[PDB]
C-alpha cells in the first residue's frame, strides 16, 4: 500500500459547437462528486462518480462556485511542485475529449489570469527558487518540450530539427528521447519564451481548422537540481526531480495507437502484463503511470447533452485511474549519510 494517483474533474462552459445545437447541461458536481444524465434516455438513473476533486468551472469567473485557474493549480499544482522539493519525480496529465478543456487547464491563455496549471508551476518553481536565504542552497532547472504525433516524437525548443527522434530503453535508467534539447533556464521569463516557441511548433491540422491537432500529445519536462553544499565537509549533495505535464491527444476512439494504450494501461493498473512499450506514450511514462513518480489525472469534461457517450467515457477513465498505486521514493545522494559520519567524526575527535 503506497500512494494512488490524483484524479481531478473539470467541466466547463458550452463552447461554441454546443451554443449552435443549443446544447444543454447533463453535468452536476457536489464537493468531490459528478453526477451525469443521459439525456438520450432521460429516464435512466444518473451515473455519479466521486474523485479527489469535482472542478465546477460551467459559469464564469464571476460567479462564487467557479474553480479558478488559481483553484486548480493550488490544489494539484502546488501539491505536485511540493513534491518535487521533497525530492519526488511528478505527473500532471491532462485527459480528455478534443474540445473538454485540456489545453487550457495545463496552459491556459496568459491574457490575464487565464494562466494554466505548466506557466503557474514555472512562476511558482522559480519564485520559490529566488526566496531561498540558504546560501548553501544553489539550484538547476532544465525544460524539454515535445510532440508525440502519430507515434513519432518531435522537438518543440529545436524547431530546425526535423529528427523523428529513437525512443530508447537505457538498459539500465529506463526510457529516453535520443537527442532531445535540455536546456538549462534561469528566469521565469525565460521560460515562457520556450513554452511559447513551443506551442507554437505544435502540428497543426486543417481538420481542426489549422489549430493545433487534437492526435498530438504535448509532454513538458523540468529536471530539477537542488544543490546542497556543505561547509565542514565542502561536499555538495544533490536532489534531482523530474516534473511531467502531459497535454494529451482526444480520447475519442496506427496513429492513436499511443492513446487506445494508456486506455489498456490505466485499464490493467485499476485491476491489480502491462503493456507500456505497446506505445511510445506509454513507454516514455512507464514511470509516471505504475512507479517511481506522484501522478494526477485532470479529466476535462463538456457540459453538453451532445457529448454524452465521450464524456461518460472520460469519467469511467478517470474513476479507473483512481485505483492506481505510485510506488514513488525520494531521490537519495548516498553522501549525505558520508556526510553524517566523518563530521560528527571530527567533533568527537575536539574532546
Ligand atoms: N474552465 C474553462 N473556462 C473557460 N474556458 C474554458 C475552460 N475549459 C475550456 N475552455 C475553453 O474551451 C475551448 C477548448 O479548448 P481546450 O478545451 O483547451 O481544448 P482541448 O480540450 O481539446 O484541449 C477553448 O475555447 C477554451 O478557452
Ligand atoms: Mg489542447
Amino acid at each position: 500500500a503506497g500512494a494512488s494517483v490524483k484524479v481531478a474533474v473539470r467541466v466547463r462552459p458550452f463552447n461554441s459547437r454546443e451554443m449552435s445545437r443549443d446544447s444543454k447541461c447533463i453535468i452536476q458536481m457536489s464537493g468531490s462528486t459528478t453526477t451525469i444524465v443521459n439525456p438520450k434516455q432521460p429516464k435512466e438513473t444518473p451515473k455519479s462518480f466521486s474523485f479527489d476533486y469535482s472542478y465546477w468551472s460551467h459559469t464564469s469567473p464571476e460567479d462564487i462556485n467557479y474553480a479558478s485557474q488559481k483553484q486548480v493549480y493550488r490544489d494539484i499544482g502546488e501539491e505536485m511542485l511540493q513534491h518535487a522539493f521533497e525530492g519526488y519525480n511528478v505527473c500532471i496529465f491532462a485527459y480528455g475529449q478534443t474540445g473538454a478543456g485540456k489545453s487550457y487547464t495545463m496552459m491556459g491563455k496568459q491574457e490575464k489570469d487565464q494562466q494554466g496549471i505548466i506557466p503557474q508551476l514555472c512562476e511558482d518553481l522559480f519564485s520559490r527558487i529566488n526566496d531561498t536565504t540558504n546560501d548553501n542552497m544553489s539550484y538547476s532547472v532544465e525544460v524539454s518540450y515535445m510532440e508525440i504525433y502519430c507515434e513519432r516524437v518531435r522537438d518543440l525548443l529545436n524547431p530546425k530539427n526535423k529528427g523523428n527522434l529513437r525512443v530508447r530503453e537505457h538498459p539500465l535508467l529506463g526510457p529516453y528521447v535520443e537527442d532531445l534539447s535540455k536546456l538549462a533556464v534561469t528566469s521565469y521569463n525565460d521560460i515562457q519564451d520556450l513554452m511559447d516557441s513551443g506551442n507554437k511548433p505544435r502540428t497543426v491540422a486543417a481538420t481542426n481548422m489549422n489549430e493545433t491537432s487534437s492526435r498530438s500529445h504535448a509532454v513538458f519536462n523540468i529536471i530539477f537540481t537542488q544543490k546542497r553544499h556543505d561547509a565542514e565537509t565542502n561536499i555538495t549533495t544533490e536532489k534531482v526531480s523530474k516534473i511531467s505535464l502531459v497535454d494529451l491527444a482526444g480520447s475519442e476512439r496506427n496513429i492513436n495507437k499511443s492513446l487506445t494504450t494508456l486506455g489498456k494501461v490505466i485499464s490493467a493498473l485499476a485491476e491489480m502484463f502491462i503493456p507500456y512499450r505497446d506505445s511510445v506514450l506509454t513507454w516514455l511514462l512507464r514511470e509516471n503511470l505504475g512507479g517511481n513518480s506522484r501522478t494526477a489525472m485532470v479529466a476535462a469534461l463538456s457540459p453538453a447533452d451532445i457529448n454524452y457517450d465521450e464524456t461518460l467515457s472520460t469519467l469511467r477513465y478517470a474513476d479507473r485511474a483512481k485505483q492506481i498505486r505510485c510506488n514513488a521514493i525520494i531521490n537519495e545522494d548516498p553522501n549525505n549519510k558520508l556526510i553524517r559520519e566523518l563530521k560528527d567524526e571530527v567533533t568527537r575527535l575536539r574532546d
